């Protein structure tokens, strides 16, 4: 039979609580481990998470010196790759965020004005979430047009550490794409293909989601670009995805969905979709096969 799913923005109250790892339960391996003071930090966000409800303003948070710092050093040297790296809708968005939403090296964002920003843009708002969701919850926000989104900073020990979203992998990574029309179109498909699918479908949308949204790149003018929100906040595999020595092949979800989703190295293979308008007809096939 069919699984509950929510029929309402309201209704991912229900389930974006439904959190399968806390934000809190920090990995063996993260840099802010053995820090207790960060390790509060993570409980105070993740309790704003937990509390939230939808209809709330995002509550305000009054960064420390040390996070905005952080944030500064991210931001600094990922724009200066963006121009040659990130995909058109991308860098056109850019300059509205730094204009309406403060986007500047010594000011992190605030995800209320980012999602009213996005709410008046293309429809999209944010919803700050405590930690890890199933695929199920985590994709049916996009039914919506909610993206769950990490409020917290990264440790500033390691300002390059990637295998955990952050707020800066949120704002610099995903915001500026669902500001954009097709995309937002293309993103809401995923999540409404998602709604009520089994297991089986739900994962496979998750893979193509993983190979698009957080790690795709696409053609545009003859020149490979960067899509993807994962490449587009990580310094180091932004570099390597439009290098030579990165593997590519078309998106193609009945492969791609193959493929297995890598957590602490870089990809093995990326795939480039020919536009986002092209991935979204792409899916509208596909899902037709798995729902
Ligand atoms: C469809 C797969 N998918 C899922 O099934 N469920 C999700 O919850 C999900 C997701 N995908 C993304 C978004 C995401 C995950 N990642 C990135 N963006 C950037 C590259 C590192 C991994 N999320 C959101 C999310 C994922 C992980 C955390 C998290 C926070 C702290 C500690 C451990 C995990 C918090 C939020
Ligand atoms: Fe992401």
């Amino acid at each position: 039979s069919v699984p509950w799913f929510p029929k309402k923005i309201s209704d991912l109250d229900h389930c974006a609580n439904r959190v399968l790892m806390y934000g809190s339960e920090l990995d063996a391996d993260h840099p802010g481990f053995k820090d207790n003071v960060y390790r509060k930090r993570r409980k105070y966000f993740a309790d704003l998470a937990m509390n939230y409800k939808h209809g709330d303003p995002i509550p305000k948070v009054e960064f420390t010196e040390e996070e905005i710092k952080t944030w500064g050093t991210v931001f600094q040297e990922l724009n200066k790759l963006y121009p040659t790296h990130a995909c058109r809708e991308y860098l056109k968005n850019l300059p509205l965020l730094s204009k309406y939403c403060g986007y500047r090296e010594d000011n992190i964002p605030q995800l209320e004005d980012v999602s009213n920003f996005l709410k008046e843009r293309t429809g999209f708002s944010i919803r700050p979430v405590a930690g890890y969701l199933s695929p199920r919850d985590f994709l049916s926000g996009l039914a919506f047009r909610v993206f769950h989104c990490t409020q917290y900073v990264r440790h500033s020990s390691d300002p390059f550490y990637t295998p955990e979203p952050d707020t800066c992998h949120e704002l610099l990574g995903h915001v500026p794409l669902l500001a954009e029309p097709s995309f937002a179109q293309f993103s809401q498909e995923i999540g409404l293909a998602s709604l009520g699918a089994s297991e089986e479908a739900v994962q496979k949308l998750a893979t193509c989601y993983f190979f698009t949204v957080e790690f795709g790149l696409c053609k545009q003018d003859g020149q490979l670009r960067v899509f993807g929100a994962g490449l587009l906040s990580s310094i180091s595999e932004l570099k390597h995805a439009l290098s030579g020595h990165a593997k590519v092949k078309p998106f193609d979800p009945k492969i791609t969905c193959k493929q297995e989703c890598l957590i602490t190295t870089f990809q093995d293979v990326y795939f480039v979709s020919e536009s986002f308008e092209d991935a979204k007809e792409k899916m509208r096939e596909f899902t037709k096969t798995i729902k």
